């Protein structure tokens, strides 16, 4: 209950229940010893045992989820919320430590610090030190040079160039003979270039982009009664990407049907998503009917067609350098919104004052609430008029007190314009550093989420995925790589070996 | 005419040639080296903007005008009146016309709302970011410009 969804402790297995029925030792007594002290809060305890004993960044990451689960489930029943803190302390110590032994780790040596984050653990309930920081939400981890090193080369798939990527696999998607002129690592060459992720995201990119482009062409050029065939593709893809949504709810981790839906509405992306092809649906519906409900659905084409333009932002954010500005923007977004409310009240002050000071016998209309917002918002905008706003009143009949409207204009453009303007810039300028620190981070977390939804993903972008649905049926009625790194009992030794040395160099390097 | 165009065209580069020949200038070189950098940012946060004005334009022209048979013209108005939005030259009538009267299109009332976020995007968060982007990337730029220079 307290490790998550997927995991299955060694105590409610079938061999230890017939075991225990009945009633033996222990292969790895630390283990216990260490899960007992966590869970009984003995901080001092724990530390003793974590570094006696093999798999030391198992025990380390695993005590770190717990304690933090243990923090939360004290923090929701209202203890005395000293003891969430300690928790949370304990938590800490745990993560920096499994941090620290990485670092170590990866400083002596490389291969076999990437093999020890990818092999299958049998008494962690089948899950690598990848899977455990991930569940434990550790960033520092995550973001590691070693675990960017490894991600990178589960990214690359079965393939070694790395020189100058991204072009070559576009040229031998598009030119599937050039594939063959590939370096690989120790027929076949076609199956294992078309199964690599970042081949599939590539697919993936050149479909949206065609999409994109057809989204683009059809609303343009005069809408027919019955739809093109550009239409018919758009359509196509929308319906496809749907099918996709339900099956990636349906085969979700948690096995009730309102649970995967609970944990799907998580990103903003996919609720977005839900949303535009809702709407994309009722606007196709609307199409097909009479003059003006055609006209209803090409305006809700122009609205998804916002969207999916919007949308490629989520493509841009794999680039280096293009999704951390991305994730300042979506902060700086909060900032900008906390400032909008005081333009708006000095801007609707402004726009009700001249309103009703120039026109005094106006009818109760719609138009009223109108000219207050429209044309002061224009103003700050460059469009500053002298004729449109205070009219120089054969001359018409100059209104009563029609001389303060340039008056409050220029104190309104003055706060607007020098003001409110300038303390923004100042806001966003003097926290800059911070966001863009975690922003950074959050990327480099995010890289392994990435790769693991387009490792999971079929071969076929959704233009052409209805391939791909239909043999999932045919398999329906009949990971050596890419998750995990299966060993055999001498290399297991080895990295044992090999782990106990970095955590006695560890403990020496720091008493030292 | 062609080589007369031509000859317009090429004397850009011999207008701009001349910061080579301030680059002897103590002061004038790393300035140049500055600008040289700040291109690469600029570009990497021109990217996004180009994108939020495709995307203006195309809704724009797809509402007010949908009767346009393919044309080249169609692929003009996405993206000029966008950009020249940008630099101060905001028009009341060109973009959301007054629709005696001229008949009303079928969600004409969407355009101004759609360029009142469009411009808040553009003049108020990502230029705004881009200021904070370079300010804060300067002294590092600076040091490197002069030691490169000398
Ligand atoms: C509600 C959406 C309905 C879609 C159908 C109608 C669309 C018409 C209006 C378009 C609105 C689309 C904006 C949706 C983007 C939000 C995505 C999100 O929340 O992910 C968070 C995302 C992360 O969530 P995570 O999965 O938890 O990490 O963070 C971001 O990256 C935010 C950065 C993108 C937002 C800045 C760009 C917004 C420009 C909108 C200005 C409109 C210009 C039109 C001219
Ligand atoms: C003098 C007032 C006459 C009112 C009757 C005529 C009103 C027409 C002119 C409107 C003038 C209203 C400004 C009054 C605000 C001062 C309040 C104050 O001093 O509290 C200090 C207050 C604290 O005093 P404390 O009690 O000692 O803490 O500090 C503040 O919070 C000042 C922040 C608000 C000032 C910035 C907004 C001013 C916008 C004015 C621009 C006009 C736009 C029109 C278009
Ligand atoms: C590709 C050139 C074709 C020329 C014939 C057609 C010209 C028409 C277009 C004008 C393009 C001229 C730009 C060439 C400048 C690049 C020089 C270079 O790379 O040296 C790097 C140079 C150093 O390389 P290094 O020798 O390895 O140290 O670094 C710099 O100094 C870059 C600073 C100059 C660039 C900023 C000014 C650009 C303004 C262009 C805007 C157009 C305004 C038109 C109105
Ligand atoms: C639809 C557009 C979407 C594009 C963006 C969405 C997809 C996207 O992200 O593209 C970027 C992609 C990745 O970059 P790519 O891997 O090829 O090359 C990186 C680049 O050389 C960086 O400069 C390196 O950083 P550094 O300074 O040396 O340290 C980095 O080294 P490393 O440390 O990582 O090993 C290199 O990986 O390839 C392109 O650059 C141009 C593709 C052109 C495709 C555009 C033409 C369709
Ligand atoms: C004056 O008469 C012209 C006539 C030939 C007319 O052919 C037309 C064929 C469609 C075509 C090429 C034309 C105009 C708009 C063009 C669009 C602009 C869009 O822009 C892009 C812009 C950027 C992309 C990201 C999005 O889409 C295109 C998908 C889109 C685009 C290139 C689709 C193609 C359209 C011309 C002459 O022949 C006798
Ligand atoms: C074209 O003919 C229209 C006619 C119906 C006319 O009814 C009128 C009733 C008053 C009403 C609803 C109307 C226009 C201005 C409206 C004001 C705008 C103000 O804005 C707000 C703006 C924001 C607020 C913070 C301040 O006040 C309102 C207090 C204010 C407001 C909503 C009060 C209500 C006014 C329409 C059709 O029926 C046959
Ligand atoms: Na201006």
């Amino acid at each position: 209950y307290l490790m998550g969804g997927a995991y299955r402790c060694n105590y409610t297995r079938k061999r230890f229940r017939t075991l225990y029925h009945n009633l033996n030792h222990f292969p790895f007594p630390f283990h216990e010893l260490m899960v007992w002290a966590v869970l009984m809060k003995r901080q001092k305890m724990a530390l003793f045992f974590w570094q006696h004993g093999e798999e030391a960044m198992a025990k380390a990451l695993v005590a770190c989820k717990l304690c933090k689960a243990m923090a939360h489930e004290a923090s929701e029943n209202d203890m005395v919320d000293d003891i969430s803190q300690e928790l949370n302390h304990n938590s800490r110590d745990f993560g920096q430590l499994a941090v620290e032994l990485l670092d170590q780790s990866y400083k002596q040596d490389e291969q076999l610090a990437m093999k020890l984050l990818t092999y299958e653990l049998k008494n962690w309930s089948n899950a690598t030190c990848l899977q455990l920081a991930v569940a434990a939400k550790h960033r520092d981890f995550i973001a590691h040079t070693c675990s960017q090193m490894l991600l990178t080369d589960m990214w690359m798939g079965r393939l070694r160039m790395r020189k100058n990527s991204g072009l070559k696999v576009i040229l031998g998607i598009l030119l599937p003979p050039s594939i063959l002129s590939l370096e690989f690592k120790n027929g076949r060459k076609i199956y294992e270039f078309y199964n690599a992720p970042i081949v599939k995201f590539w697919f993936y990119t050149l479909a949206y982009i065609g999409y994109l482009m057809l989204f683009n062409y059809i609303v343009l050029v005069k809408m027919e009664r019955w739809p093109s065939t550009q239409e018919w593709i758009v359509i196509s893809y929308i319906f496809t990407l749907g099918i996709e949504k339900m099956r990636e709810i349906l085969m979700s981790e948690p096995g009730k049907l309102l649970q995967k839906v609970k944990v799907w509405l998580q990103e903003y992306w996919n609720v977005t998503d839900l949303i535009a092809i809702l709407l994309f649906s009722v606007g196709m519906i609307l199409r097909l009917q009479d003059q003006p409900f055609r006209s209803d659905g090409r305006v809700i084409y122009c609205v998804n067609i916002i969207y999916w333009y919007i949308r490629l932002l989520d493509i841009f954010g794999v680039n280096k350098y293009l999704g951390p500005y991305v994730m300042m923007i979506g902060k700086m977004m909060i900032d900008m919104m906390y400032f909008v409310i005081i333009m708006l009240v000095v801007l609707m002050s402004f726009g009700v004052a001249r309103q009703a000071i120039l026109f005094p016998n106006e009818e109760p209309s719609w138009k009223l609430a109108k000219n207050i917002f429209y044309m002061p918002y224009w103003m700050i905008y460059g469009e500053v008029f002298a004729d449109q706003i205070d009219p120089p009143c054969q001359l018409p009949p100059c209104k009563t007190g029609a001389w303060i409207v340039p008056a409050i204009m220029a104190c309104y453009l003055l706060v607007a314009n020098i003001l409110l303007v300038n303390l923004l810039i100042a806001v966003f300028n003097n926290t800059f550093f911070e966001v863009k620190s975690i922003s950074n981070q959050v990327w480099k977390f995010q890289r392994y989420q990435l790769i693991m939804t387009f490792h999971e993903r079929p071969v076929l972008p959704p233009p052409l995925i209805i391939f791909s649905h239909m043999t999932m049926i045919f398999q329906h009625v009949c990971r050596d790589y890419g998750l995990k790194l299966f060993i055999t009992d001498d290399e297991l030794k080895k990295v044992h070996d090999f782990e106990e040395q970095c955590i006695e160099e560890y403990f020496r390097e720091k008493d030292d």
